């Protein structure tokens, strides 16, 4: 059948948003009442791949975007990228390995690890207006989790 998909935001345990800056450039800061709409929806889709109970695998596409975040080796590193793709072939169930996240349910947050990159997640800075990036621990100053808000 299709891939399912469902409309949501993210913010990281800090509570920052994720706004659009730059060029396919994803950054957190903190933000509240107007500026709210400026935040990324993501069109999370549920996608082919190991599953268990509280380990679900998911593409996050950009809202009627052709745009996915992906995980790549970049200068020899893995890194987090958004990803162009052909508008008439995505979403798919089976997503390419480098769009697929392990989204982690522990204590009442989300984690996203890359499916390709083991124990390397979705991340954010302490500090505002810095890119959301891959992190290679969920462990130390960088955060690691995560909150879903649904959107109609
Ligand atoms: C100036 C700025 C640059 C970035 C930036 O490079 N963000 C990278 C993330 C990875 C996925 C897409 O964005 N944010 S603010």
């Amino acid at each position: 059948a299709p891939v399912r998909s469902l409309n949501c935001t993210l913010r990281d345990s800090q509570q920052k948003s994720l706004v659009m800056s730059g060029p396919y450039e994803l950054k957190a800061l903190h933000l509240q009442g107007q500026d709210m709409e400026q935040q990324v929806v993501f069109s999370m889709s549920f996608v082919q791949g190991e599953e268990s109970n509280d380990k679900i695998p998911v593409a996050l596409g950009l809202k009627e975007k052709n745009l996915y975040l992906s995980c790549v080796l970049k200068d020899d590193k893995p890194t987090l990228q958004l990803e162009s793709v052909d508008p008439k072939n995505y979403p798919k169930k089976k997503m390419e390995k480098r769009f697929v996240f392990n989204k982690i349910e522990i204590n009442n947050k989300l984690e996203f690890e890359s499916a390709q990159f083991p124990n390397w997640y979705i991340s954010t800075s302490q500090a505002e207006n810095m890119p959301v990036f891959l992190g290679g621990t969920k462990g130390g100053q960088d955060i690691t989790d995560f909150t879903m808000q649904f959107v109609s």
